[PDB]
């Protein structure tokens, strides 16, 4: 059960069961600074609005 960056430095929040990976996400607005951060098990592929970005590593993002 990975942990996925949250609030600086580094303190994370624990993934649920099941899930592995974490991902951040972007917005076409601001796509320099992501918006959202959490776990996941599957990555999910990238909208038109938002941009998802995974890894299979911990506080990554």
């Amino acid at each position: 059960m990975l942990k996925c960056n949250k609030l600086v430095p580094i303190a994370y929040k624990t993934c649920p069961e099941g899930k592995n990976l974490c991902y951040k996400m972007f917005m076409m607005s601001d796509l320099t600074i992501p918006v959202k951060r959490g776990c996941i098990d599957v990555c999910p592929k990238n909208s038109l609005l938002v941009k998802y970005v995974c890894c299979n590593t911990d506080r990554c993002n």
